[PDB]
């Protein structure tokens, strides 16, 4: 998690992780981003294509909903849909 990676200004370490769990979506800090291993990007240089993986923490939303249970470092793929929502979301999956 020492490696800084990016695609070209980024709003922030920052994401809406939608949990299916939970069903809730919650912006949630990224820990960490892992680039995509073939980089789909075609000279776009703007923002990462969905299925990137990212580390973040689900405990920090302090909420809890779940009654803690559900706290662990777990790995979320990245899905920008600005059209919809606006912002650049990350799906948690399960």
């Amino acid at each position: 998690y020492e490696r800084f990676i990016r695609p070209m200004g980024l709003r922030y370490k920052k994401a809406n992780v939608t949990h299916p769990t939970l069903n809730v979506t919650v912006q949630l800090p990224i820990l960490s981003v892992k680039k995509n291993p073939s980089n789909p990007l075609y000279t776009q240089l703007g923002v990462l294509t969905k299925g990137t993986i990212i580390e973040v923490n689900v405990s920090d939303l302090g909420i809890v909903t779940a009654s803690g249970k559900i706290a662990w470092g777990r790995y979320a793929q990245i899905t920008n849909n600005p059209e919809n929502d606006g912002c650049v979301n990350a799906v948690l999956l399960v």
